[PDB]
């Protein structure tokens, strides 16, 4: 049977962004909705599971996104409450790519460090946006000792709180108010990501190359000023003294390249849940190629 | 040319359910529309007639739905008048599933019953909802002795009256407020349909099993507690005693079949309509 | 890579004819917006120029259409504007039609007069709608000496204004007000144009077969009364008397070829831009 995506986004309309990406992953068919809600999605979630039986069933999938992670999330939740016993298909939730770059972005840094991010200090500038949030928690799960930093400690906290629920991790959060205060937190850190919003500089060259114990510096921020001062946004891997950088093009490669993949894997059964915990161990995966 | 359906819903957003169904039908592409009303969809219209000429004008076809049945009509009448001479395209309509549902429902009793229902008292007990009406219609067109039957006599009146109408028939109205009187009403029928709204217990077992007249019973609630007590919502055809009965996933089944043939059916003409008639000509071609 | 279309519509919903066209046109796969606006097209240019990379940038493009074309220009300059430097893909304006009919319409009268038009006079009865702008641009940059009629002379004069600043040409406008304003109006022309609104005569037959200037006359109303009298709608160049004519249907197999050919370049690079004049310079050599 033909391979239909159905896209449940939260915003009036859906991503062209997540379509393109959608038909380059394999989807034969992409049939999208706006608006979408915890309380409309049972009966659209009700037409994917009612419709095919058997192995047809595969060939039918869903994808949430939209601008709002919280909302996606209440989506997501909602879609797979509507599942019952075998009345169900694969499902992915990746709203305003936030997923998806943090995947890639962890998966490069770990893989850089040598596979292991054990017991090391992780330090994420502007991380209580969903991209810093979704870092967060892989850096956690992988077992760094995470700092989630924020301009007010009660937002940086409430973010490492959700972070820490969602994903059973111990995150913690700490204020850093201005320029200097981001350059005192990346102190004895071995792994720095900048989360910030797009275009701002959240930490200059200075700030992070004559810290002996930085090892990899990771950047989301594609428009100049760059997050990170003394990089290009190219960057994947790339040698600075004894340092490695990974900027926000670089990053964004396997990005692109781990959305489409995701989207091909909702075809192959109809059980499949990707959310950051399924593909990020599948950019681990295609980070090893 | 490529088949291309356009869904025209009247709800907010098309149905996801009728988009799977039309790819598994065989449309190529399917182009959704919502808030879809008689003034707009004149336009729509248009678009479908004026845009592909001679052999190709077939590969453009129209499926109307939405959650309620006399919006849809209203679309749907509003789609067939749009037409003028050669230029129109196959059109359906099947709001919420209550065409294919009741022509699957009566084609699989007709079958069973042996080929004919004519003269034969049926009753269609919450018969006042889109299923039960479309149900009351087609048994009527097939020569039964119809009564449609609801908890108030003016609101099963109306049904009746509707139906009587639209499909030029003679089906009865019965008011029948709680389960004694359902009971009552079924004395002497043949045929006995459930047409009740989603989990609700309209006829228990004692109410049929003991009629020496009732030779098929059908339920179209596949939701326990389930319209017919005492069968199983798998059940096509399956025998109790010398009685037959039709759970609401043994008619469900036919109706997804049919449903996806219909589509079908829209790009193999530019004259198609596919409305309760249509639909159940082709409903016992199947079960045939 | 498939080919995916991106249809921006300004109006409540995407134009059905407009997708019909697209994917006859050999889009793959088209995803409409309607509502589209300067302000919230910018996001949706971003997942066109950001998703893909090398040569698989030019399966992605865009088309802006809905029934006011001056909506559409603002939407088509917002969607211009947002490209930068190699993040681009190839874009077409066509709100309606009236770019790939006057385009079609104005190659067929150049290339029956031999190829050249200027220093003539050329008339565009009804010329304030969208097609007769159009058509008045593209006359006016062959060199013709355009006069765009109407009813009243304030709009006649919006119409001529729009025109000269868009496409840096000098239409001069006139006001007829009936059929004896618009007979006169057509002395001494050597090209007479009737781009008037569905189902209304502009130009009686005793009106243009008698002015000896008259060489071509070219009408867009396909819907009887036709704008020009004593022609038929399928006539392309038919001879009357020393004459020749387009009526609205010889023009439009132009047209229907045209915008099919416009939306296949569209996947042939990632830097066409298709509004009056490409669209214009395209068409004529379709015509030859
Ligand atoms: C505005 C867009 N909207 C979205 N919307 C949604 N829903 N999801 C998203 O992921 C995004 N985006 C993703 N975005 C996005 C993603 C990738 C690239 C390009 C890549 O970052 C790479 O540059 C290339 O794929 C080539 O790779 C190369 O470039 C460098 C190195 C090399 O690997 C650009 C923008 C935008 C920030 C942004
Ligand atoms: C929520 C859905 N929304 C819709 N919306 C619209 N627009 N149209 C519809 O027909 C429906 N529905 C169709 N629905 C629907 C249709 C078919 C089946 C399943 C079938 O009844 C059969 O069970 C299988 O096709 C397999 O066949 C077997 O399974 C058992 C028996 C046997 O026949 C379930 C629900 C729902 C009641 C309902
Ligand atoms: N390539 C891709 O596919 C892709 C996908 C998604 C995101 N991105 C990029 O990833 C980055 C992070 O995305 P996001 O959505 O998580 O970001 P975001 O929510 O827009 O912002 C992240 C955080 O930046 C901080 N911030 C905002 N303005 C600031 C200022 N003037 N000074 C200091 N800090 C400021 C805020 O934290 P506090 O208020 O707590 O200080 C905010 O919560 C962005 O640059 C985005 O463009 C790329
Ligand atoms: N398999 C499929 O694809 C498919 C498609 C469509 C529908 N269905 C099923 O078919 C059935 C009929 O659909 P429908 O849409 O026609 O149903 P409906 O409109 O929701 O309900 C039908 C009638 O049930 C009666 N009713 C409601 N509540 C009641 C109560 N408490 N006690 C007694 N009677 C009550 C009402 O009649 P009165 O008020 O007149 O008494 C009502 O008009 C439903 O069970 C539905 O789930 C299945
Ligand atoms: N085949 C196709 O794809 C296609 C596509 C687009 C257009 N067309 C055809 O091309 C023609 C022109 O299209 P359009 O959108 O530019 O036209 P339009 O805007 O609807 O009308 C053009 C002008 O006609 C004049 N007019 C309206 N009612 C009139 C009346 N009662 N008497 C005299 N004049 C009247 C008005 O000018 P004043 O108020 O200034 O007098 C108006 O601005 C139409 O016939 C249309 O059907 C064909």
């Amino acid at each position: 049977s033909k391979k239909l995506l159905f896209q449940f986004d939260t915003d009036a309309t859906p991503s062209v962004f997540d379509v393109v990406v959608g038909y380059d992953g394999g989807a034969d068919h992409i049939t999208g909705y706006g608006n979408v809600t915890p309380d409309n999605v049972g009966a659209y979630v009700d037409g994917t599971i009612y419709t095919r039986g058997g192995k047809e069933k595969q060939s039918t999938a869903i994808f949430v996104g939209g601008g709002d992670m919280a909302a996606g999330e209440r989506v997501f939740e909602a879609v797979k409450k509507r599942f019952f016993g075998p009345f169900r298909v694969s499902c992915m939730l990746d709203s305003n790519g936030s997923n998806t770059t943090a995947a890639a972005g962890v998966a490069l840094v770990v893989k850089a460090a040598g596979g292991s991010v054990k017991g090391k200090k992780a330090v994420v500038l502007a991380g209580t946006g969903p991209v810093g949030m979704r870092s967060a928690a892989l850096l956690a799960g992988e077992g760094a000792e995470v700092v989630l930093c924020g301009r007010k400690l009660d937002k940086a906290q409430a973010a490492a709180d959700s972070v820490n629920k969602r994903f059973k991790v111990n995150v913690t959060a700490a204020e850093t108010a201005d320029d200097a205060s981001r350059a005192e937190a990346v102190k004895g850190a071995h792994f720095v990501f900048t989360a910030g919003a797009i275009g701002l500089e959240l930490l200059p060259q200075a700030a992070w190359q004559n810290e002996s114990s930085i090892e990899i510096v990771a950047d989301y921020n594609a428009q100049p000023p760059l997050g990170i001062g003394g990089i290009d946004a190219t960057d994947k891997g790339k040698e600075y003294g004894g340092k490695r950088a990974f900027g926000a093009l670089g990053i964004g490669g396997l990005k692109l390249k781990l959305h489409r993949a995701c989207i091909a894997k909702l075809f192959e059964s109809s059980e499949g849940v990707f959310d950051a915990e399924e593909i990020y161990k599948l950019a681990k995966e295609m980070a090893v190629d």
